[PDB]
């Protein structure tokens, strides 16, 4: 517990770095008496308390004093016409490392000795304006405003500003990108305009310290492409990709390893899958159903014959009619009865004409012809 010291003494010895308050019962002027001194009380006087330690604020620490004393240009305490030390009632004052000081009548220690907040590199304090004030540049700050104190540094606490959170940076590895969403309207890290709720990717490798209105969402891994795989994407809206090619909402395309070995799907690219390479050997062929033309549009109803030792990826909307078909290997005794489905080795044929072909021949049918029969022992 420790009992309360006596105040009604003829003598009070005030040691170094201690103080008492004495009330003058005439005039009612309450004042501080500071050590070291042997204070002798007078008839009119009344000691408000026995000696208490002065507040000592050490280096790199602070405290907050409520109802702090008003001071003149030269930092001397100001008094009323009555002689009472005049205070700035109801506001606060941050006190940094300093000569041990007493508390004058009325003023009180609103926050005891606290270390100053050290902000490390790649970290930042998220600071909020509690009310209106002019900062050290002379810029008018408004209540509710938000900004960052980026380290390294030692943040001096401000009565007008609260620390909402310490912000740590997010690390982005080689084949990664960080997805962000704008809390409010703001400018990008690259300087690009961003509306509220809009999302974009940060591709910069390393530690990324986000801006005050950048909401950090998720890291996105790149899809690692190979010789035998392709990434099948779809545009969520109109956008120009990282390579600089225009994509319109709903359009689909393939990213190969020729474009990039690692592709991070951007915010407006929807991944539909990874396409395996169609590998056709020397005696293999296939028929692409609804092949994609030069315009980048599926030719609904058309067919394309692909043959020989060739490899390719099926484009969006393409199909194989009958998979990797074996090429017809016709020996001498073998033969094929063909038919034209439309006009046309050999001479030109008409609509539904039919003719025979013998071996030795390595044969793949045209898109316009069909194999009607496979005769043998001719």
């Amino acid at each position: 517990g420790p009992l309360g010291m006596a105040t009604e003494e003829a003598i009070i010895r005030i040691p170094p770095y201690h103080y008492i308050h004495v009330l003058d019962q005439n005039s009612n002027v309450s004042r501080v008496e500071v050590g070291p001194k042997t204070y002798i009380r007078q008839d009119n006087e009344r000691v408000l308390f026995a000696p208490v330690r002065m507040v000592t604020v050490p280096p790199r620490h602070y405290c907050i004093v409520a109802n702090p004393v008003s001071r003149d240009a030269q930092s001397s305490v100001l008094f009323d016409v009555t002689g009472q030390v005049r205070l700035r009632h109801a506001d606060q004052e941050i006190r940094l490392a300093q000569d041990p000081f007493p508390l004058y009548p009325g003023e009180l220690l609103e926050k005891d000795i606290t270390p100053l907040q050290v902000v490390l590199p790649n970290t930042a304090l998220h600071l909020k304006a509690l009310l209106d004030f002019e900062d050290k540049n002379g810029d008018k700050v408004m209540a509710g405003d938000e900004w960052l104190f980026e380290g390294p540094g030692t943040y001096i606490p401000q009565k007008e500003v609260e620390v909402v959170e310490i912000i740590q940076a997010t690390v982005i590895k080689q084949n990664q990108a960080l997805r962000l969403r704008a809390r409010k309207e703001c400018f990008d890290r690259d300087g690009k305009e961003r509306v509220t709720g809009e999302e974009w990717l940060v591709r910069s490798v390393g530690a990324y310290l986000p801006a005050v209105f950048e909401e950090v969402l998720d890291l996105v891994d790149a899809v690692i492409l190979t010789e035998k795989t392709a990434l099948h994407l779809r545009a969520r809206q109109n956008f120009k990709d990282l390579r600089g090619v225009a994509h319109r909402t709903g359009e689909e395309w393939l990213v190969t390893v020729q474009d990039t070995e690692a592709h991070v799907p951007d915010v407006y690219e929807e991944v539909l899958g990874v396409v395996p390479i169609t590998t056709l050997g020397p005696r293999h062929y296939c028929v692409i159903l609804d092949p994609m033309g030069p315009d980048g549009k599926n030719q609904l109803g058309q067919k394309r014959v692909v043959k020989g030792e060739k490899s390719f990826f099926l484009q969006p909307g393409e199909r194989l009619e009958r998979g990797i078909q074996d090429v017809y290997v016709l020996s001498e005794q073998q033969g094929l009865l063909l038919k034209a489905l439309q006009p046309l080795e050999r001479v030109a044929h008409q609509a539904g004409d039919r003719w025979l072909i013998r071996g030795p021949l390595e044969y793949v049918p045209s898109a316009k012809v069909e194999v009607v029969e496979e005769r043998q022992a001719i």
